[PDB]
């Protein structure tokens, strides 16, 4: 046989004379249908937004926001059978870190994401120049994989310090354990301080963190729109286009500035090019400002490199430049970014990217509400069971609210997809288009 060594915390939750068990069938069938509902809802919406409906950046978002909480109904129907035995951890110990590993790890993507967002939201009304060049669909897929792998590397503790423990009426726990690896010379110690240090770090980078870029861009959000609000009102500004100074303060570091928008760098560049330069001596006003956008996109040897297209806008034969442009890597990679600007050549209209306003907004406002009332309850108990080291009167207090807290959490991947459905019109035409197409297919 052996012995390992606990924290005073696992140690009187050890100690709670007889084998039977009480099974709390409420709480069996309460999670058992949170598990199938958690499945199918997540699973038609993958369904819906990925494969039957137009891909933009947004929907990126809302795609990976829904495969998280997938993974997070996954694990669920484990821990139903948990609670169907009476509260015990029956399947082995490597099995148990997995599965505990799931639930941070949708804790820390979900908190990532709803950051992502609100500074995507954010970049597109702060600085417009700059997001209508970049912010194509392909670079918010690559964000979110960088996200993800961050999301694993915080997790990596959470996994290690996990381990199954025997208790004194046969049941077996599956909870922490920070002396698993590595005790220093003071157990007690170490026992509160790494302890204090996973409660603490999880609630900073996984949701006050996030609670707080999301106030913080909201409020520079609707400030800007109020100062463009009153410069569209004006006379002079009715034709004006690629804007800067919304922002205030001097013009004069525009070259150090990240997000670049130095729009009369570009411009000394293009004159530098022998290629270029009697291209822009031809085109009108409205014109060379789209071709500009092309030297934000590309640089100045992708857009020297489309030769007949310039010999085509020199001559002021749009049509001909515009059915070449569209048979390009350019325009085949980048369609949004891509069609806004041969489109210009071709009209002689200029179209105000910040005249659009944003989408999904209902739906943001509505997921985070749920966000900051699913996992709010639970960092308060988590913080409250590191001080309970120190503190032994809070201790019953924890055993109580936190495994519900904990289930609240749990049960936040299944609301979350009916709050798609509610602030989407988009997304329930689009779902109910589908259930009458499959239903129409057995009649
Ligand atoms: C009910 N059991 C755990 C409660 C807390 C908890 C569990 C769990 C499983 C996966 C992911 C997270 C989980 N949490 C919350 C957390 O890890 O912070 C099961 S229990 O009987 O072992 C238990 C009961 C009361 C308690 F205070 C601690 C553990
Ligand atoms: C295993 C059961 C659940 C499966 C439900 C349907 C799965 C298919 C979902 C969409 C697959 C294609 C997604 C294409 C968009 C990629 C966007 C991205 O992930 O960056
Ligand atoms: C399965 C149990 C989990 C449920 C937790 C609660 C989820 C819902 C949280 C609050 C949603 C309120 C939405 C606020 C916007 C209201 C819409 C409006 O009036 O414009």
């Amino acid at each position: 046989a052996t012995l390992k060594p606990l924290c005073p915390i696992l140690e009187q939750m050890s100690r709670l004379a007889t084998s039977i068990r009480y099974i709390d069938h409420a709480a069996v069938l309460l999670h058992g249908l949170a598990s199938l509902l958690g499945l199918v809802e997540n699973g038609v919406i993958l369904f819906v937004v990925g494969c039957r409906m137009r891909q933009t950046v947004v929907t990126t978002w809302v795609l990976h926001l829904a495969l998280s909480d997938l993974l997070a109904s996954a694990s669920l129907p484990f821990f139903t059978y948990f609670l169907a035995v009476g509260h015990s951890w029956e399947l082995g110990t490597t099995f148990c870190k997995l599965h505990s590993s799931i639930f941070f790890l949708n804790m820390f993507a979900s908190g990532f994401l709803l950051s992502a967002i609100s500074l995507d939201r954010c970049l597109q009304v702060v600085r417009p120049v700059w997001a209508q060049n970049h912010r194509t669909v392909a670079a918010a897929h690559k964000v979110c994989l960088v996200l993800w792998a961050l999301a694993v590397l915080n997790t990596v503790p959470y996994f290690v310090f996990r381990d199954t423990i025997s208790r004194l009426d046969g049941r077996i726990m599956c909870y922490y354990n920070v002396l698993l690896l590595n005790p220093g010379p003071d157990r007690d110690a170490t026992c509160n301080s790494r302890q204090a240090a996973l409660a603490v770090s999880k609630f900073l980078l996984a949701f006050l963190v996030p609670l707080a870029i999301i106030a913080s861009s909201h409020a520079a959000v609707s400030l800007r729109l109020q100062h463009r609000a009153d410069l569209g009102l004006q006379h002079r500004n009715i034709f004006e286009m690629l804007r800067i100074d919304e922002g205030g303060g001097s013009g004069g570091d525009e070259a150090e500035k990240l997000f670049n928008q130095d729009v009369d760098a570009a411009v000394r560049g293009i004159l530098r090019n022998a290629k270029l330069k009697p291209v822009y001596d031809s085109l009108d006003a409205v014109r060379r400002a789209a071709l500009i956008n092309m030297v934000f996109q590309m640089g100045e040897t992708g857009v020297a490199g489309f030769t007949n297209s310039l010999r085509m806008l020199q001559q002021k034969r749009w049509d001909e430049a515009a059915v070449n442009l569209a048979k390009s890597r350019w325009y085949n990679q980048t369609p949004n970014r891509a069609k806004r600007v041969i489109t210009t050549f071709r009209t002689g209209t200029w179209d105000a990217y910040r005249r659009r306003p944003g989408r999904f907004v209902r739906l943001v406002a509505a997921v985070v509400a749920a966000f900051a009332l699913c996992w709010g309850p639970y960092h308060v108990f988590s913080l409250l069971e590191a001080r309970a080291h120190a503190n032994p009167g809070l201790r019953p207090l924890v055993w109580r609210g936190l495994p519900f807290v904990t289930s609240l959490a749990f049960f936040n991947s299944v609301a979350n997809p009916v709050l798609y459905v509610l602030t989407c019109p988009d997304m329930l035409r689009k779902l109910r288009r589908s259930l009458r197409t499959v239903l129409e297919s057995v009649l």
